[PDB]
């Protein structure tokens, strides 16, 4: 199509921070499906393995393993 878009949209197998209901606060997850409607989106938490249901608007895109290697050892003892 065309490259050079802002935006962000979710998927069924995909990780991401959802607000927990009793806690309020940003905890690990997986979008485990969407909602028709396009509001809300059942999440499973990490933390046990139990769905929740959240709104798209509450959730944050969860960084990927960026690791880079190199024979130049980088962090050092302080």
């Amino acid at each position: 199509g065309s490259s050079g878009s802002s935006g962000k949209v979710w998927k069924p197998g995909d990780e991401c921070f959802a607000l927990y209901w009793e806690d309020n606060k940003f905890y690990r997850a997986e979008v485990e499906a969407l909602h028709s409607s396009g509001m809300t989106a059942v999440v499973k938490f990490t933390d046990y393995g139990n769905y929740e249901e959240v709104l798209l608007s509450n959730i944050k895109p969860v960084q990927t393993e960026a690791w880079v290697r190199d024979p130049n050892s980088g962090p050092s003892s302080g």
